[PDB]
């Protein structure tokens, strides 16, 4: 007795009420205390069809995250097409918290236990839980931060890999530490990545991509052009909006089981040139938000790159991928690809 | 105009008065609502001498937690010097709360901003606040739980490392989640700790220790012997006193930047065999307390290990370390190491 239906979920967090961070302020009020200990009702002999690409759970998370930011991150000015809104935009404590989206009474959640599931298609290994796994609702483009990893091998996910327009989600097995910091220019920041570990990565990745492509020089190039949010690694570090230049990160061709990169430092590390912008393009809505100038002191963010968002060109013997992002729904497909809300009816 | 002086402090809490958790009941009456927003008076060109081992802030916290427990955790019987004292020992709601220790009018607090300070010695990066940070008064041995982390690298702390008799406090930069549980034997419990995260941990931990030892085999072994409280990771989970076996956790030698452990399960998590005890040796005083039989139903503490309490053996090319603790002041030095009460006079 299982099927596919739409039900209004709810969130359960391990958030503190005494915490002044906006994620906790929102969580403790908008969310339920964690279980904190349910159990997986593992199932054999059963196979179900998942689709991380047409899943309501991702929209429900999307909406909550938007509302979270509405309360949390207030823009000084929110210009939505010739109409501007002003309001109190106080600097605040900001740092994502794991969220567990749970199913109402009478409903349950399916969990694919295939450690290689691409997030679309059948799955002979299933289970059941009331809540999900903790999910840091991290807004970022190009690079997926502080997410979960692929247990075994790298997994590649695309609604249609032959369509160059669909966004491709790379799930690493091994995270790459990344440390963006704004030292004591006040808007001038940077990020550090150890090439060595970035190399092993883009190799394993290229090798995985290569499996889906018969024999073409697989190249990684910077995002063609467009909005800074999408053409650079942009994210929110401590309420502040970092736009990290990535041209020295996605730069190298990996053909014939080989690996060759570009843009490095004598320490053996890749340095990204970031800026903390006030004028931003909202990921929640087609509009622009303006915030206050950076806070004082060291603004550093020690994150782990656990996933990638890419985009093939398509159109001879050379497939080139470019960093992508924009639709944050994908940032949350990368963590909800495993799940599927089922009706016990 | 600064110096080192003793003044009777006071605690400020974000505690609710409608709450029946013994922590809130004591707090709201013994403490004062949080500021809840003072400001750090950051300082440059100034260096001060801290000593987390000779700081009265800790002794005051000690006495308050003792009193807190005196009201909160009623033993059925309390035996001290052959003198037994009985009383109502009603099972109660128990869950620690962050405590901020503030300085009276006429005094301030010195806060070290150096993100690598070992708790003892000079510090060129100082600040000033009226209160402290949210310190959970968690009573535990061996492992430190629900505390703060070292922002950057792992910090090792000891009054004198060359003195084996001095306890070492390990500050982690990445906590290890620990979930202890007594399932629906009624005194029989257990704890789950993922190996991988404990492996990265002890490795990082041994590497730091190795920095303090030119060239020796660093071994981690269970406490030599003594009372359970001290020979096991004992703590309080919801009024229930758990004594968790740690022999499969502190069991592995790590030499030549290597890492080699012991005691594992098929799932990839270290399980610790716990017993819930009624008769316990008081951490507050030299005596024993007898508590009521464990409450019924699931008793779980989903907590984070943020530090360690260790003991080097003393006495060739082999430095062995064992889990220690017992004196709770250390548990509270681990968080008061940064602070130091100064007179503005
Ligand atoms: C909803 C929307 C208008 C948003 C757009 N993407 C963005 O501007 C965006 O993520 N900006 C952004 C990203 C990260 C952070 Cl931390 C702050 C801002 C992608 C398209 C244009 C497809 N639709
Ligand atoms: C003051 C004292 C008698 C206390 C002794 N340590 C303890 O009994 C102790 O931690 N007991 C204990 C610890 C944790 C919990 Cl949850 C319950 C009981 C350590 C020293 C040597 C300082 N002498
Ligand atoms: C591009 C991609 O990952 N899609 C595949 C899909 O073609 C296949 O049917 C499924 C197996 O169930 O695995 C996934
Ligand atoms: C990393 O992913 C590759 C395939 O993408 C896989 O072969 C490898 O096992 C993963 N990491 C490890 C465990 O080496
Ligand atoms: C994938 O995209 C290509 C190119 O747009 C399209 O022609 C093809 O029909 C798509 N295949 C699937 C799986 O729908
Ligand atoms: C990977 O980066 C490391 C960092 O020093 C470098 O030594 C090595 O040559 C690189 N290998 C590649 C690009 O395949
Ligand atoms: C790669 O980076 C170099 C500089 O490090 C740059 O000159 C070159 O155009 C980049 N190649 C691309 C766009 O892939
Ligand atoms: C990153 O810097 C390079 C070199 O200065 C520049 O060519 C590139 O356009 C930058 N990326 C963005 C989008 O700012
Ligand atoms: C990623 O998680 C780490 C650990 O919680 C945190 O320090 C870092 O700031 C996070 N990065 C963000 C905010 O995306
Ligand atoms: C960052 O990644 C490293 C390597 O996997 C890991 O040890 C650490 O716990 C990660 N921190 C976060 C943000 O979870
Ligand atoms: C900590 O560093 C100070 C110097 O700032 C040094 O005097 C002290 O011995 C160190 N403590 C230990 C034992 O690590
Ligand atoms: C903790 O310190 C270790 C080395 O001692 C380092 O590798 C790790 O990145 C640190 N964790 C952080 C900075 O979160
Ligand atoms: C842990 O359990 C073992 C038996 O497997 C026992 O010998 C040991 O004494 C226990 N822990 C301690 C040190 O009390
Ligand atoms: C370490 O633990 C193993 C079991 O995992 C046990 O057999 C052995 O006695 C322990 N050795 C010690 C306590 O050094
Ligand atoms: C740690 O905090 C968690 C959540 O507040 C709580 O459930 C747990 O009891 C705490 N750990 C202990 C045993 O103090």
């Amino acid at each position: 007795v299982w099927k596919e239906a739409k039900t209004t979920l709810f969130c359960a967090s391990d958030a503190k009420a005494y915490e002044k961070e906006v994620h906790n302020v929102w969580a403790t009020h908008a969310c339920v205390p964690t279980d904190p200990n349910p159990q997986e009702m593992v199932l054999a002999n059963v196979t179900e069809n998942f689709n991380m690409w047409k899943n309501d759970m991702v929209e429900q998370m999307h909406e909550d995250i938007i509302s979270l930011w509405d309360e949390s991150l207030k823009p000084c000015v929110k210009l939505t097409g010739g109409s501007a809104i002003t309001q109190a935009c106080p600097k605040v404590s900001f740092d994502p918290i794991p969220l567990h989206y749970c199913a109402p009474a009478g409903f349950a959640i399916l969990k694919c236990n295939n450690k290689t599931f691409n997030g679309t298609g059948p799955c002979r290994n299933v289970s059941t839980v009331q809540c999900t796994h903790g999910i840091k609702p991290v807004v970022s483009t190009q690079l997926l931060l502080n997410g979960s990893l692929a247990e075994e091998e790298i997994i590649i996910r695309s609604e249609n890999l032959t369509n160059n327009a669909k966004t491709i989600i790379v799930h690493l097995n091994e995270s790459v530490n990344i440390v963006c910091t704004r030292p004591n220019n006040i808007r001038q920041a940077h990020c550090n990545i150890n090439e060595s570990k970035w190399n092993n990565t883009l190799q394993k990745v290229g090798e995985e991509l290569a499996k889906h492509f018969p024999s073409k020089t697989i190249k990684f190039e910077p995002s063609s052009g467009g909005d800074l949010e999408i053409t650079t690694h942009s994210f929110n570090c401590r309420g502040e909006f970092f736009y990290c230049n990535t041209s020295d990160l996605f730069n190298g061709t990996y053909r014939n089981g080989t690996y060759n990169h570009t843009g490095r430092s004598s320490n053996g590390t890749i340095t990204l040139q970031c800026k903390i912008k006030q004028i931003i393009n909202m990921w929640q809505e087609v509009g622009r938000a303006i915030y206050a100038p950076p806070i004082e002191g060291e603004i550093t963010c020690n994150s782990n790159i656990t996933g990638l968002l890419l985009l093939r060109d398509g159109g001879n013997d050379t497939e080139t991928f470019r960093p992508g992002g924009g639709d944050m729904r994908d940032n949350w497909r990368s963590e909800l690809y495993k799940y599927k809300v089922v009706e016990i009816k």
